């Protein structure tokens, strides 16, 4: 019923600054499946946003991120193979007290965001750490940490699920054009420490070779569920939603951008493309 690519590797990824509070998971607010495509040589990044309205196996309709409050990375995979109808590989959970290590093995990853952005920023880190203009400011560990968890009120609270979706669409990229091998090993040590995964260790050092071999040529895509168009704003019970009107066509884009022409026995060919080229 799921669809299926042996080609193309499925790697949910949650973004996290809540480990396991120990009784329970902690929380997710990012959610962003990797999706190896072998078949068209190409690396996918599909986000899901926090609140989408879906259907949760056994607490049915509610914020997509109550799934992992609720049962952890493997109650939020199934409610996305649930809710969209592809299948999930595997899955890594990786925490936000990680960055600092992350940021700095990379040198610094470059940021962009409005007069504001300096304010907040600047203000938040010592007067001679202030160094924050209206471009292209570069982050280390210590402000990226600072960076992806500034919440310039309640409305800026989209501002900031968008600061963390970014900020790592950017490490992603980042990682993905090094080349230097101390960098990237060392980058394995920063992540260990904050990471929780059902990826074995053999399966770690494939994707380890597929992405020197491979992987880190194909060209980079990202997209994001629900699209633009396609969903409001609605209070519910589960509190703020987002109401998706168009399922079949979710799922019709989302298994599109991933899978491609292989799924044209399903919904015909089509001309249209999804997502953009990082």
């Amino acid at each position: 019923t799921l669809i299926k690519d042996p080609m193309v590797l499925n790697i949910m990824l949650f973004g996290s600054d809540e480990r396991p509070g120990e009784t329970g998971y902690g929380r997710s607010d990012t959610m962003m499946l990797l999706s190896i495509d072998n078949r068209n040589k190409k690396l996918k990044l599909t986000s899901f946003m926090r609140d989408t309205y879906v259907n949760v196996p056994e607490w049915g309709d509610t914020k997509l991120t109550h799934a992992y409050s609720y049962g952890g990375p493997a109650l939020a995979i199934e409610t996305i193979e649930r809710n969209f109808g592809i299948d999930i590989d595997r899955y890594a959970v990786v925490y936000f007290d990680t960055f600092p290590g992350i940021v700095d093995t990379l040198g610094g990853i470059e940021v962009e965001m409005t007069q504001t952005e300096a304010d907040v920023m600047n203000e938040s880190v010592g007067p001679e750490f202030a160094n924050f203009t209206e471009g292209k400011n570069t982050l280390n560990g210590a402000t990226a940490l600072v960076y992806v968890r500034i919440r310039y009120g309640v409305g800026d609270d989209f501002g900031r699920t968008q600061r963390q979706r970014d900020f790592m669409l950017q490490v992603l990229n980042k990682v993905k054009g090094t080349r230097d091998v101390g960098t990237l090993l060392t980058l394995l040590t920063k992540i260990l420490p904050g990471v929780t995964t059902n990826i074995s260790v053999n399966e770690m050092a494939g994707l380890a070779g597929g992405a020197i071999s491979s992987y880190m040529d194909y060209p980079m895509y990202q997209f994001r569920l629900p699209e633009d168009g396609a969903f409001s704003a609605v209070d519910v019970d589960a509190g703020n939603v987002l109401a998706i009107d168009d399922w079949d066509a979710a799922r019709e884009h989302l298994q599109r951008f991933i899978y491609e022409d292989t799924v044209d026995p399903i919904y015909g060919p089509s001309t249209e493309t999804y997502g953009s080229e990082m």
